[PDB]
Order: C-alpha cells, then sequence, then structure tokens
DNA sequence: TCTAGGGTCCTAGGACCC
DNA sequence: GGGTCCTAGGACCC
C-alpha cells in the first residue's frame, strides 16, 4: 500500500534556459524580472546572482540594490514552453501517472513501474540524466512515499541531485521538518502557527486535532496529517485549466476612466488570443475584471457570461471604477474568465 | 528596495431549493 | 437547516 512518487524540478528554471541559449550569461549574475521602472519583481534568478541575495518575487528595485551589475531578461516563455512539454515527454516514457504543477515541476506515480527493477532511485536518476541529454538543462528530484514529501525532497539537495526519503526515514525526518518547509503552509500561517509555540511537525504531533480543526479547518485536518506523514492525495493526470486572465500594473497609478478603458483596449486582444487557442468558439462560463488600487487592496467583478465579450468587460470595469475606486490611484488592471465546467 | 503575472483551492454570506 | 450555486477575497504556489 506504500506508494513510489517523485518529484522533478528543473533548476534556476528560466535562467537555466537562457543560460543554455547564452552561454556568456553562464557565470554573470542574471535574473528574469520586469524594469524597476515598470515596478517589475524578479521572476527569477541564477545561482551568481542568488548568492547576492537575489530572489524570485523580490522587487526588482531592492535585486539591484543587492546586486548592481545584475544583466535583467525580459523573459521568452516560448523556450520554458517548449521545455516542459520535452520533460513531459520524457516523463511519458517511464509511466503515464504523471501531474504537472507547472511549467518546470511534476509528480509522477511510479508505485507499479517495471522500469529500472521498480527502483524509484534509479528512475528518478535516469529521468534527471536524459532531462540533460536532449536539453542541456539539470532537473533535481525527490523520491517519497508520498507527495509532499517527494516536494520537499526535490528541494534538499539542487541543483542538478536528488534526495530520497524511505518510510523508515520518515518520523526522524518529521520530528524536526518546520511546517514551513510543508508545501501549502505559507508565511501567514507560519508565523500563525509559530506564534503559539508550533514551529515544527514535532509539536502537531503532539497536538489536540480537535482545536487545530476548529481553528484552521480543513487546512488543520490537512496540517495534522501532513505532520504524520499522512498524504493520500493520489497523483491525477487529468487535470484541467479552469480560468484565464490577463493583468497588468503600469508604472504610474491612474486616476481617469479614459486610461483605464485605454489598457483593456489593449488587453483584451491578449485574452482573446489566449482563449481561442483551448476555445476557439470563446464560450466561457464567466467574465470579470479587476482593479488593484494604490492602497494594495483589489477588487474583483465577476459575473455568469457565456462568450467573451469585450463591451460587457469594459462596462463591468466602468461600473467598478464609479463603485469602489473611491479616489484613490490604479496601479493594475485585469481581465479575467472563468472556463467551462467539463 | 517596494512590491509581477500566471494560476488553484478554500472560505463566507445570501439565494435557492427541499 | 444542509447542499450547492453565486460572487468576492485571501493564502499559496510557480
Ligand atoms: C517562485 C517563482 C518562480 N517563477 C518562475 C521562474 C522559475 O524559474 C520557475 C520555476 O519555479 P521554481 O522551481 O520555484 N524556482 P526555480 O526553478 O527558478 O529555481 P530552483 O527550482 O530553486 O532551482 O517559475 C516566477 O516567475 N515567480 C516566482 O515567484
Ligand atoms: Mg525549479
Ligand atoms: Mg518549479
Amino acid at each position: 500500500g506504500s506508494r513510489k512518487i517523485i518529484h522533478v524540478d528543473m533548476d534556476c528554471f528560466f535562467a537555466a534556459v537562457e543560460m543554455r541559449d547564452n552561454p556568456a550569461l553562464r557565470d554573470i549574475p542574471i535574473a528574469i524580472g520586469g524594469s524597476r521602472e515598470r515596478r517589475g519583481v524578479i521572476s527569477t534568478a541564477n545561482y551568481p546572482a542568488r548568492k547576492f541575495g537575489v530572489r524570485s518575487a523580490m522587487p526588482t528595485g531592492m535585486a539591484l540594490a543587492l546586486c548592481p551589475h545584475l544583466t535583467l531578461l525580459p523573459g521568452r516563455f516560448d523556450a520554458y514552453k517548449e521545455a516542459s512539454n520535452h520533460i513531459r515527454e520524457i516523463f511519458s516514457r517511464y509511466t503515464s501517472r504523471i501531474e504537472p504543477l507547472s511549467l518546470d515541476e511534476a509528480y509522477l506515480d511510479v508505485t507499479d513501474s517495471v522500469h529500472c527493477h521498480g527502483s524509484a532511485t534509479l528512475i528518478a536518476q535516469e529521468i534527471r540524466q536524459t532531462i540533460f541529454n536532449e536539453l542541456q538543462l539539470t532537473a533535481s528530484a525527490g523520491v517519497a512515499p508520498v507527495k509532499f514529501l517527494a516536494k520537499i525532497a526535490s528541494d534538499m539537495n539542487k541543483p542538478n541531485g536528488q534526495f530520497v526519503i524511505t518510510p523508515a526515514e520518515v518520523p526522524a525526518f518529521l520530528q524536526t521538518l518546520p511546517l514551513a518547509k510543508i508545501p501549502g503552509v505559507g508565511k501567514v500561517s507560519a508565523a500563525k502557527l509559530e506564534a503559539m509555540g508550533l514551529r515544527t511537525c514535532g509539536d502537531v504531533q503532539a497536538c489536540d486535532l480537535v482545536m487545530l480543526l476548529k481553528r484552521f479547518g480543513k487546512f488543520g485536518r490537512i496540517l495534522w496529517e501532513r505532520s504524520q506523514g499522512i498524504d493520500e492525495r493520489d497523483v491525477n493526470s487529468e487535470r484541467l485549466r479552469k480560468s484565464v486572465g490577463v493583468e497588468r500594473t503600469m508604472a504610474e497609478d491612474i486616476h481617469h476612466w479614459s486610461e483605464c478603458e485605454a489598457i483593456i483596449e489593449r488587453l483584451y486582444p491578449e485574452l482573446e488570443r489566449r482563449l481561442a487557442k483551448v476555445k476557439p468558439d470563446l464560450l466561457i462560463a464567466r467574465q470579470g475584471v479587476k482593479l488593484k488600487f494604490d492602497d494594495f487592496q483589489q477588487t474583483t467583478q465577476e459575473h455568469v457570461w457565456p462568450r467573451l465579450n469585450k463591451a460587457d468587460l469594459i462596462a463591468t470595469a466602468r461600473k467598478t471604477w464609479d463603485e469602489r475606486r473611491g479616489g484613490r490611484g490604479v496601479r493594475l488592471v485585469g481581465l479575467h474568465v472563468t472556463l467551462l465546467d467539463p
């Protein structure tokens, strides 16, 4: 009943692709992110950049203060998508039990594989190899009896390495495991738990499930379970995108409806183009808009609607602008579509 | 330094049903 | 009053 789960995760993904395609970027600090002037943030950075403290989700201003000679790149998403498609094709050779989580990551359930004598360690190392062949990119991997441990493990020995967690090692691994390493536990949750002296899975083990459930709910049950090493989430393989969105943050806050409208006129064709790729008839379940104000409060207004329609998006936007702006400047305008049910 | 843009899942009240 | 829809918002991941 104990499974064999692999998590595969490409190293410095976007940056890695950019270094392969331009070796002159190999030993200098580079990052993919928007410019400071455009209120950008770092999508990611190579190891030379990370040495300076540059991290994903860091505002570009801070990144440059930390690393003045940082070479900043706009991003080339078709290339990254090519790499992704390729590595998913590689995954398909060993199993059909594959759950992509993003361009550069995936779960594989190799519990019932005949490859590599059923050795998950060898399957994984062999998948890291041939990804380096064929693509000239490096991957890292985690091997564990369940999903979340495989995910934690893939991070343990990067870059270009893997880490294995056997059932026997699980209790010792968990006792020290800080709750923040658990996928789904972010800064807010971790801070809230750490307030009440809970730092590790060891602490949650000695904790009451009913207080945990009354306080956090479904999430609390999940925390308890993962703290016991319990994670029965199966690898899916049949997951479908549920929504499509296009938003933009402007270099300067806007204060006039005409500006918002102009933005939307530019946003719509991009949304139509991306929706058309999977939905040529543009039929949808809902559509709506998003505004984020200078106080960083964000509002969305969405409604049932049968087909992507620009005029309705503009009217909805105008109602939102007039009713919710409250004299504030607007830093972001967005359009959104909820895909049909099936 | 000054805070993206791509998304998923969960919560919560009211509508609606039964 | 529970189940499920609707809409709005937040936490989290990549
Ligand atoms: C975390 C993060 C990632 N990305 C992009 C760039 C990453 O290359 C790519 C993969 O995410 P990641 O695996 O979390 N970070 P990484 O792959 O670049 O570096 P590594 O996995 O730690 O080696 O997704 C963002 O655009 N914004 C982000 O906040
Ligand atoms: Mg990665
Ligand atoms: Mg990743």
